[PDB]
């Protein structure tokens, strides 16, 4: 037809650019991702179920490129254009989390794609937080930050002109797919020099230092990019010999055998430092760059969340509120003693339906495709090893801060406001994994002659 690349292929190569980025920007970034490889090929030479698992679902060829960024942005204009920037790379609104519960001024989506092939080439989410600056009590300093906003451009202009032809053409080539990718890049680039006075800054920054991070810089820098891991306890243990010691609380489930959601810490990647026009020859402030590693196990229904919730909150009221480093231990024990409630068995998280899962038929289902009294169920199937299934993996967030800004764990005018503000409506997380899951049992029964 044309020689338009694949969406799928523009985001592979936008991951892996950022990735390098921000490892020059951060290097112990690159230190955590040495960690990574280590951790994750002891993994899968030592527990031969896990790679197995892996292999079936396709995930063992995107695990190591796998990453997801955290962003933020200033304006509905600003979350309007960057959706279109991301729709270039496939990368769609999924979700909608209202932060003001945590008290946070933020509400946000995470772009990425829906599809089980899409993913497999490349899984690459941004959790993207638009500031609500009506939320801003003092009206001084909102005012300040609502001049600021509209001064700056965010993107090139050649960005902007590769996107808007894309979408009247349908598509990039390969050469515009790269011009598109780099000056994409210059977006999320971190940049010393502020955009407003060293007073100005002090002034956005008391309120709340996320106010000074989205108002004070030219763009939405990566506030982190953050690898998955097979085995967070591994790669907690090889940390802090690594000079980032992270935090002793785990966000997310307990250690299981069958991991859902996921699981996430963080850690201090870099002090930087801060530039101002009007302060020149003079000590700049400074700034710390947060990150995080995750693992990501399986994705959960409606009432797996429910059981997930309800075990996380009681496990909270036991420790009497906050979680924090110096209740650490205790909290981990609690939500150890808690969670026991939630099945840790594949076979019982399927058939009571509190995880979402992936069917494949097996060799000895595909050598039996045309033998007559096979099993007329799919227990039956699975029973008699016609039929294999894992867990589908979960591509959304908790969701939790790297920097500590706001309590962890989330999911009408708000919504409204958002998708208002967006442009479209973000998509339904849980509708796309169950539609993932039919595909697969659909697939199965077509292989298998059912
Ligand atoms: O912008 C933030 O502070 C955190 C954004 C959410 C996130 O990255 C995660 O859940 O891992
Ligand atoms: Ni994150």
């Amino acid at each position: 037809a044309n020689d338009f690349v694949s969406p799928d292929s523009i985001r592979a190569q936008f991951s892996a650019a950022m990735s390098l980025m921000y490892k020059q920007e951060v290097p112990l970034y690159g230190t955590l991702l040495e960690l990574v490889s280590e951790i994750n090929q002891q993994v899968m030479a030592q527990q031969p179920e896990v790679a197995e698992a892996l292999r079936w679902t396709g995930e063992i060829e995107r695990l190591d490129q796998e990453r997801h960024g955290a962003i933020r942005v200033g304006t509905a204009e600003e979350l309007a254009t960057i959706a279109r920037l991301f729709a270039v790379m496939g990368m769609q609104p999924v979700g909608y989390y209202d932060l003001s519960s945590a008290g946070v001024p933020v509400h946000s989506t995470a772009f990425r794609a829906v599809h089980e092939q899409s993913l497999h080439v490349s899984p690459f989410r941004v959790f993207t937080s638009l500031l609500r600056l009506e939320l801003i009590d003092n009206p001084q300093l909102r005012e300040l930050a609502q001049s600021i906003l509209a001064k700056r451009q965010i993107f090139t202009s050649r960005a902007l002109e590769l996107i808007a032809q894309c979408e009247r053409e349908g598509g990039l080539d390969a050469a515009d797919a790269e011009t598109f990718v780099q000056e994409a890049l210059h977006t999320f680039r971190w940049h010393q020099d502020a955009t407003v006075t060293a007073e100005q800054y002090q002034q956005l920054h008391d309120q709340h230092r996320l106010i000074a991070d989205v108002v004070a810089f030219k763009g939405p820098h990566i506030n982190h990019l953050t690898p998955r891991t097979l085995d967070i306890d591994a790669i907690q243990l090889g940390m802090p010999a690594k000079g980032i010691p992270p935090k002793a609380v785990v966000e997310g489930p307990p250690t299981r055998r069958h991991p859902i959601l996921l699981r996430q810490t963080s850690f201090k990647a870099l002090q930087e430092t801060v530039a101002f026009r009007d302060q020149q020859g003079r000590e700049g402030s400074h700034t710390a760059r947060f990150g995080e590693i995750e693992q990501r196990g399986a994705a959960l229904t409606p009432k797996g969340r429910q059981l997930y919730d309800k075990l996380l909150d009681a496990t909270r009221v036991a420790l009497g509120g906050a979680p924090a480093e110096a209740n650490a231990e205790r909290y981990m024990a609690l939500l150890q003693a808690n969670f026991a409630e939630f099945p840790d068995d594949l076979a019982q998280m399927r058939e009571q339906g509190l995880a979402y899962f992936r069917y494949f038929a097996t060799e000895k289902g595909l050598a039996a495709r045309d033998q007559e009294g096979r099993p007329t169920t799919l227990q039956g199937l699975i029973d008699a090893g016609h039929v294999h299934f894992e867990a589908l993996v979960y591509e959304d967030f908790l969701p939790v801060s790297a920097a500590g800004i706001f309590q962890s764990n989330l999911g009408n005018a708000n919504r409204e406001a958002f998708e208002a503000a967006l442009g479209l409506q973000v998509q339904d997380e849980l509708a796309l994994y169950a539609q993932s899951e039919r595909r697969s049992l659909q697939a199965c029964a077509q292989a298998l002659n059912l």
